[PDB]
């Protein structure tokens, strides 16, 4: 089975990148995605570039995260959808944010559309005001 895999569904690809993030692995975080898959963050500080098209443009915005970031997720809690290729997912972070040492304590609802096990959008909620805390 691991080698003849059918393409993952959205709430395996959801878990899988989160243990990536988890390892610092930038690389192959951005591997999942569709060569034109999206990033984006609703909700961010103000001025920040908060949608990102293309797997090599997440890339380019990627490379250092884990000189920038270390941190460890919860368990996902999965609303359930009527299609495999749609993730909804909850879940919750702990880190720290390398270059000001600040704790990062995060909570997160994710939106994944994915096919054929590449993620075409990932619609990353999380709260403006933690992020901040951790940044400060
Ligand atoms: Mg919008």
């Amino acid at each position: 089975n691991l080698y003849f895999q059918g393409h993952m569904n959205a709430k395996e690809i959801l878990v899988h990148s989160l243990r990536l993030l988890e390892n610092g692995d930038a690389r192959g975080w951005c591997d999942l995605f569709h060569p034109e898959g999206v990033l984006e963050f609703p909700y961010a500080p103000p001025g920040w570039k908060t949608r990102f098209e293309g797997r090599e443009t997440i890339w380019a915005h990627m490379r250092l995260f884990p000189e920038h970031l270390t941190v460890r997720f919860t368990d996902v809690q999965f609303y359930e959808t009527a299609d495999p290729d749609l993730a909804i997912g909850e879940f919750h972070g702990d880190g720290v944010a390398t270059v000001s040492g600040g704790k990062l304590a995060q909570d997160y609802i994710s939106v994944l559309r994915t096919r054929d096990g590449q993620i075409l959008l990932y619609r990353d909620f999380w709260n403006p005001l933690r992020h901040l805390e951790a940044l400060g």
